[PDB]
Formats: C-alpha cells, structure tokens, sequence
C-alpha cells in the first residue's frame, strides 16, 4: 500500500505516534516519506552487511526484526519481517515505537538525522486533520 499524505497522518494519529516519546507527528511523516514514500511493501537488501529494510519506517532485520538470513541478528520488535510488509501498520508502529524506546530515538534512522532533523516539517502534516 501506498499511502496518500494526510491518509497516513490520520492513521498514525490513530496508532498513537503524535508525540510518542516526544516525537510529534511531522517527524513521523517526515521520516516514512524519506524512508519509503509512504509505501508499506518498500524494502531495500544491504549487500554490504546482508541485512534488509522492511517497510514504511525500512526497518533494519539486523536487530528489529527477524527474516531469518540475516547473520548475528535479534528481533526485538519480536516480529517476522513479514508483518513489516503489510498494508495494515499497525505492527510496523509497534516496532518503530519499540526502536524510538531506545537511546538514540528517531536518530536511530539516518535518513531522519539528513532529511527531517533541524527542518521545518510542518509542512507534512499540513490541512490533514491531524
């Protein structure tokens, strides 16, 4: 599924994301926009370390969750990749939940740290309701 912009900000609204430990609902937008276009079924293999992005949020299988090729791994969000992949995200909001508990917080993605950190992302959730 791809999801419309304010379709997507409604829908995390809904899952409780708004300011979830102090990450508003922009950041949130801002980051699924640059991790995958709002698209659920998105994923990205790493030749480099054998790992692959899951997702809207491209959750990494290294450590969220488990896809079974991936070398030395954990599944914290103790999920199958596979629920990474649906058109419902409630499980994928789960598991980024789960990944923002941690230290780092939204930095936990990089992509987040280049595209949203220090900017102004009003503009993502802008006349959605939300």
């Amino acid at each position: 599924k791809v999801f419309e912009r304010c379709e997507l900000a409604r829908t995390l609204k809904r899952l409780g994301m708004d300011g979830y430990r102090g990450i508003s609902l922009a950041n949130w937008m801002c980051l699924a926009k640059w991790e995958s276009g709002y698209n659920t079924r998105a994923t990205n293999y790493n030749a480099g370390d054998r790992s692959t992005d899951y997702g809207i949020f491209q959750i990494n299988s290294r450590y969220w969750c488990n896809d079974g090729k991936t070398p030395g791994a954990y599944n914290a969000c103790h999920l199958s990749c596979s629920a990474l992949l649906q058109d419902n995200i409630a499980d994928a909001v789960a598991c980024a939940k789960r990944v923002v508990r941690d230290p780092q917080g939204i930095r936990a993605w990089v992509a987040w740290r280049n595209r949203c950190q220090n900017r102004d992302v009003r503009q993502y959730v802008q006349g959605c309701g939300v």
